[PDB]
């Protein structure tokens, strides 16, 4: 399939990844740069994020979804459902609103595209209506991450896809902080793109630290596989 092959060819190997985020949460201004590589053949990503403005004013875990769906492993039997690679190299806009229960919300707009051999994820994030002493600005979340599937649906009107999913961030008392995700993606380019039938991506995420790193940071190892059309 010559259409589907174009975007596929870009992901057959290990691809360098650049992430840039510019953020403001309740007037806490911060920037994060991230680097690593992704191997979509295996749905694998390896990333390290640095807060370049000092201390991250929010928990790392809350930014994990915001910090690369083109790196999912879509099985062969599902290749006609891979919107994300089909939009490449011209890329796609990923937009979200993320509602933290009993707290504030994040609004994000990201451009995911190739710049030569590097896959770039450029993000702006605005956070509003957060409680200073809430779980987010008060840093009350565990430094870990639960496995979640995420349900991709076609969004014909936007030449694109939508996603809604809920993340549960474990708290230091057995409580969970919910983060209700609404997401839309649309091509940057004008060309044909795949419009999938409903399916989902399964995510597993592990967070760690680098002993040699003195800046505030997050090491992220992720695996992501498409499923749900049998």
């Amino acid at each position: 399939d010559p259409m589907v092959s174009k975007g596929e060819e870009l992901f057959t190997g290990v691809v360098p990844i650049l992430v840039e985020l510019d953020g403001d949460v309740n007037g806490h201004k911060f920037s994060v740069s991230g680097e690593g590589e992704g191997d979509a053949t295996y749905g694998k990503l390896t990333l390290k994020f640095i807060c370049t403005t000092g201390k991250l004013p929010v928990p790392w875990p809350t930014l994990v979804t915001t910090f690369l769906m083109c790196f999912a492993r879509y099985p062969d039997h599902m290749k006609q459902h891979d919107f994300f690679k089909s939009a490449m190299p011209e890329g796609y806009v990923q937009e979200r609103t993320i509602f933290f229960k009993d707290d504030g919300n994040y609004k994000t707009r990201a451009e995911v595209k190739f710049e030569g051999d590097t896959l770039v994820n450029r993000i702006e994030l605005k956070g509003i209506d957060f409680k200073e002493d809430g779980n987010i600005l008060g840093h009350k979340l565990e430094y870990n991450y639960n496995s979640h599937n995420v349900y991709i649906m076609a969004d014909k009107q936007k030449n694109g896809i939508k996603v809604n999913f809920k993340i549960r961030h474990n708290i230091e008392d057995g409580s969970v902080q919910l983060a209700d995700h609404y997401q839309q993606n649309t091509p940057i380019g004008d060309g044909p793109v795949l419009l999938p039938d409903n399916h989902y991506l399964s995510y597993q995420s592990a967070l760690s630290k680098d002993p040699n790193e003195k800046r505030d940071h997050m090491v992220l190892l992720e695996f992501v596989t498409a499923a749900g059309i049998t």
